[PDB]
């Protein structure tokens, strides 16, 4: 599924991920949006052979299985293809563990890179929320 900004933004605060960890609805839209341009079967490989899934481009290294990544965890319990589900439940659940692990938002490259710092309530203009 490609999620609209505020149709993403709605969902991601219907599943609590507003101020989740003190991070604004607008950085958690800002970070799927360069992520995976709101995209819920975006996947990417990474150098190391992991690979990184769906809306919020979740790591097989760390959160999720997928069979071909050895030596990985699978913190979230959850299936990597869990992540690519028009219902972002999954993708949601896991990034609650994901920023809660200690770094913060700064789990997310594109975020850290190109909405840290950033007036991240713009991306939610506009939404009815
Ligand atoms: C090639 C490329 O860059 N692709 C991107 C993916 O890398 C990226 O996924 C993110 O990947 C990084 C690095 O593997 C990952 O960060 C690591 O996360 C673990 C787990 O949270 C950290 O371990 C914790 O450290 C804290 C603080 O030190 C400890 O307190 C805590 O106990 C640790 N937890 C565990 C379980 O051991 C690592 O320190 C940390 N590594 C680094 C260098 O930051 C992210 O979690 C991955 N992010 C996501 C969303 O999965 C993906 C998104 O950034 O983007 C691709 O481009």
């Amino acid at each position: 599924k490609v999620f609209g900004r505020c149709e993403l933004a709605a969902a991601m605060k219907r599943h609590g991920l507003d101020n989740y960890r003190g991070y604004s609805l607008g950085n958690w839209v800002c970070a799927a949006k360069f992520e995976s341009n709101f995209n819920t079967q975006a996947t990417n490989r990474n150098t190391a052979g992991s690979t990184d899934y769906g809306i919020l481009q979740i790591n097989s290294r760390w959160w999720c299985n997928d069979g071909r990544t050895p030596g990985s965890r699978n913190l979230c319990n959850i299936p990597c293809s869990a992540l690519l589900s028009s219902d972002i439940t999954a993708s949601v659940n896991c990034a609650k563990k994901i920023v809660s692990d200690g770094n913060g938002m700064n789990a997310w490259v594109a975020w850290r890179n190109r909405c840290k710092g950033t007036d991240v309530q713009a991306w939610i203009r506009g939404c009815r929320l």
